[PDB]
């Protein structure tokens, strides 16, 4: 995990290179409102990848409608939108689970995965399923993806009625 | 303005930045997903600011045309993608034009021109939506013009606006192009 | 069950509890805005919680009728407004039934008269969906109950397929597509 | 201070148990154990607004910001949006401190009357424009189907000038 | 009011206003009438369709009959392979979907799923 | 019921629900009701003019003379600069949209302008 | 007024011609589907043109309610089936009415009346408008009428402002927004 | 044929004078001088289509077609939409075709059962493709009350194979 | 005006250039698929273009969503939309005065005029407006124009109650 | 492919061919709306069939990534814009695409590619759509590949669907993606 000693040693680095990229771009570095924005920039993409240190009944409980912010690690350029959840535990740590995998640079068929996963591990439930739907700023079309395991894989029942409950 | 030799020759600039960055944040740019990041990275954030490369009155050429009308032209819905010059992450909206013409109207395409030089640049949003006032003042010297700007950048939209002339002085034509919009 | 003489007895009791949470939030409850907050918080939490004063039986009476079974009977987007019983804070949302009768069913007011009972209780939303379902069954006993509710405390959705509902893929499937 | 809430905050649990028994519930029971510390928890953090403090030609809005506030007269919740719109004198609002002035404010017993009117004062003696405007537009589980309340505050030019007021209106639509 | 097509194939007749009484506290029900049926060879004229829910929705009434007797008149007038009748109405003393599926709509998972499909 | 705010800006409370009954005909008519008013620095509680509308609302009412009522109630409790109430309803017997205005409501064109575009 | 008399003395006579209609068009009226045509046309036609029967007069007994005057009354959405004079094919829409009353409202179910009585006639959507608004105006007297006629014969929208929704910028624009 | 037109429209003409008198009606105001044979025109208009005839692996699908046709029970049209899509077997429905199809068959007294099937067998004949499926949905106004009437023929491939017919069904949407 | 004869005497003029246009992009005009393209592109283009032969109570009249085909005159790429009347005339020949001007190179400001011109002439009525909403494939973005012409220009309340009662 | 030489050499020839139909029209090419006629038209046309000057084979390049997934995924509304081959007029709509990946996926930006350098082209839909599913089969050779284009050219929609492999064979995959698009 990258500790926050790491992060205050990379943060002049990471804003010397936003810097650099201020030049490469055309504008002028010195203007007021770009003075700042190495600093700004650098911290911007700190946050956006803090999730790299981090770490953590008889019916279906769904949690939908979660906002997702993450970075695609192809461009650079966030893509924003959902993530719905199927499967005991509330709200709280669900959203923290959701936070460690997006912000990180990713790919949402990962971040779905990931999702599903660290679900499974931390309840250990007959099943899951994690369906995230987002734009992609990176090229407004939706991008939907999704992963099953447990029973939400094996059984055709469990499965459709968590995809009808979306809605 | 900024040619295509400059974007060629900051390319390989750009892109050793980014690789900087992937080191910096902790990733392992070696990795399959990371390996093409630096370039394409790059490519990205030069395509987000094209609008260097381009000049107003490169764009306001054969783009005025003596068309005998005085009553309000509206253009609504205009797309809009740019980039927040203190963090360098895009934002995002749509652009409303209205404008009282003076016998001069703009044609539609150099209207979405104006708005792409602009909006593809390190930008603030109330800077952006005065230039594109400022533009189509210059370019048309109307009775007036109106430029509406929302865009998302907690979670809610960023909506400023620029009243010019006739726009800012009559309030039945200001309630019009609002209502219009 | 409680009781209206409860109630009186319990409202200056609760009152004198929202005295004190006044002034351990730093308030001053003698100004205008608070003077007589701490009676309608306390009427408030006993509307909120006047379930407790129901028991399931009562509302099962004069309730069920004997009708030859039409199949499928779905009450859809039902109000619902309960209280958190982790932070007493309340939850808001919708409840949705339907059930399979065995040529007896239940009156419609009887059905909101149900939701009511359970959902005005300090719960745990699982468990109000469970309680109107068991509800349904115990009252009906019909082929099959699904209950599905969703609430926001972003929205939480629960939902319990008994019998019928569990079992055959169809039942289940007709009956949420039906609640949209 | 948060000296005062450590010390508070187990007289808010009492006060929270002696609830749980006079609602005729068993505060005993495996849901209710910890309910007296999470009550209490719960508000004091919809109370912490207390401690807390402090060239342009162009309209400015910031609408659809999501406020949570607490009915003063009966403690119960009243949730709903802020839309905010200035006319800036050589000063911008940053979004953050737009977000702490409407946090600040909101996260205390309130009336929804005031709560709009603080917003308004808070940025025009931040900003020192022009003129403001606020529109709240909140729900409230006090009426306990789905009303909305709307209240709202203009100052400056906002007030005076009608096609100002008529625009930032027309605009949070 | 029948008529002789060489037809075999699913008739809807979706969106039927409907006006009932509730038998129960004497106050009215409105609501939507949504109607199937796969013809043997035979065809009921849509005027005559809307007099069947017009004569039982005329009544004092329970949802769950109501939808009963037009899926049991239709099938009676015309005996055809199967009828799927749907009502969806708000009860003034508060929807409340009720449903009656016949032959064919009850036998056949897939005639029944097309019918609720084209109903939306 | 009645509370002390520094305000004189103009507080609304749209889409409350209302059920009544027609007295004409004996059947009920649903909608909601739409107040609006500019206090003279004081203020009423949001669970009072819920339970102004209740009194009038739950009665054998006409529209027309309902809109009335609760404006005139309004009036009387806040003595304030005005008063808006606009009723829209679904009449059983069939929307109609009744509107009272008192004080600035009906003397000052923007004051009413403005409370009937906030309400939609 | 056209009578029950008028319409049965009439119903052969319109059959009649019916009948000449189908041979006229190259049918065979002896196949199933066309042998009780004649008649059901003429029904319909009959059904389409019963305003014929019905005066203002009629219409307006026991219609006419001393209120002290709820400011502006309207009636939106109101459904609308009429006959074209021009085709003898129908148009359908909508009536938006509203007025000022001065102390003298109509009854809800009355308005209703009044626009049946001038759609179910051959018409003009312009002057089906037009006799609405004269209507209400001679039944109440009122301070001013407006009636907003939208209809599918793309749509015509006619509309007739009576009085003071005619001179009054404020009371037609306010009129005009409601109907939304 | 044409020379039938000329000949009926007289004819025509006659038996809607007569329905003007019928119905209690002046025919000599203004507004009805011209109707006769305002009116004899529409209805042969109505029926114009009496007098009228005649490498691939993807289903095609035209959408939201507009249709108009005439209740021949009542003599009064019924308005709506056809869907149709097809399973290619080396031959594709060119756009002006299918329209000249569901005007054919539309321009009648109509059954809307029969014009469903009509339009199916015409493609089916047409483009001998893999299977059809056409699906109409209209308002019929001998119904005066805005039910819709929804009526579907389906062929080849489109009957015979339940996910071909299901993908069909859920694309017109 | 362009007579018939001009039509069938500049349609092979028309399909030569459309063939070259072929060639000049990249294509094979020999494929099937192009080889009556030149014909069929002409007949097109005429057909879009045929407006330029052709020529032609007390409440307010409005006819709303004509549906409206023009070309644009700058990159001749069609633009589509509605046409909103108001001002006596039935629905044909009101729709023959909007296919006259609609059927040409054109600009949206232009179009709105001509058309409340051309009601103008042949009415002679109190007043007129048109409103046209259309989107340009030359640039999804809507362009709305207006004409107002007599008491649509002149009277503010007959102007404002024309704007409202399109919605 | 078409070069940037080649789109410089052509677009005097397409003016050219632009001027003569103006001619042919009956229009006057001098006046002012028209003036500049003949180079739009040509740059808009050579625009709306950029995709000629495109390969598949660069398109792929760093296209396919290994992200041990096999289930369902899937972009909609993926905005589309091409020329009809029969009368060179545009016809404008959106591509929802569906894959289930053998352990590999497609780059997001590289499917939107996939979809331009087709799309802007003289075409015919059936064929688009087609010729999309075949270049994510051939790139990625998953468990199947769904396409589904619904685009406006009387009034109303044509949608063109290609379902390949599982997307063919089994009907609960075939019923998932037509219900999530
Ligand atoms: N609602 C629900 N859906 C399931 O699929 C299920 N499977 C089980 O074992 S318990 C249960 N509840
Ligand atoms: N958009 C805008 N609206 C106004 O009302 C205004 N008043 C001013 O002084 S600067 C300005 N801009
Ligand atoms: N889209 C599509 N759907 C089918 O059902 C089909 N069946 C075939 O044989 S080719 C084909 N394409
Ligand atoms: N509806 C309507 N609106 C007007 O503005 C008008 N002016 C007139 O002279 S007659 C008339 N009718
Ligand atoms: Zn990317
Ligand atoms: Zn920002
Ligand atoms: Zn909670
Ligand atoms: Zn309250
Ligand atoms: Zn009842
Ligand atoms: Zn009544
Ligand atoms: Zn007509
Ligand atoms: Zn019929
Ligand atoms: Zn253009
Ligand atoms: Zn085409």
């Amino acid at each position: 995990p990258r500790s926050e000693e790491d992060n205050e040693l990379n943060l002049p680095n990471l804003a010397a290179a936003y810097s650099s990229i201020l030049s490469s771009l055309g504008e002028n570095p010195q203007r007021q409102g770009l003075l700042k924005t190495p600093w700004r920039a650098a911290s911007a993409m700190q946050f956006f990848t803090k999730g790299y240190q981090e770490t953590i009944h008889d019916e279906m409980v769904i949690v939908k409608d979660i906002d997702m912010f993450s970075m695609c690690e192809h461009h650079l350029v966030p893509f924003v939108g959902k993530v719905h959840i199927g499967y005991v535990l509330g709200l709280s740590k669900l959203a923290r689970i959701v936070e460690i995998y997006s912000r990180r640079l990713q790919v949402q068929e990962r971040l779905t995965k990931q999702i599903a996963v660290a679900i499974t591990e931390a309840l250990r439930p007959a099943g899951v399923g994690v369906v995230v739907e987002a734009t992609h700023m990176c090229m407004n079309s939706k991008t939907v993806t999704s992963t099953m395991l447990g029973v939400f894989r094996e059984d055709p029942k469990t499965r459709e009625e968590f995809l009808t409950l979306i809605r």
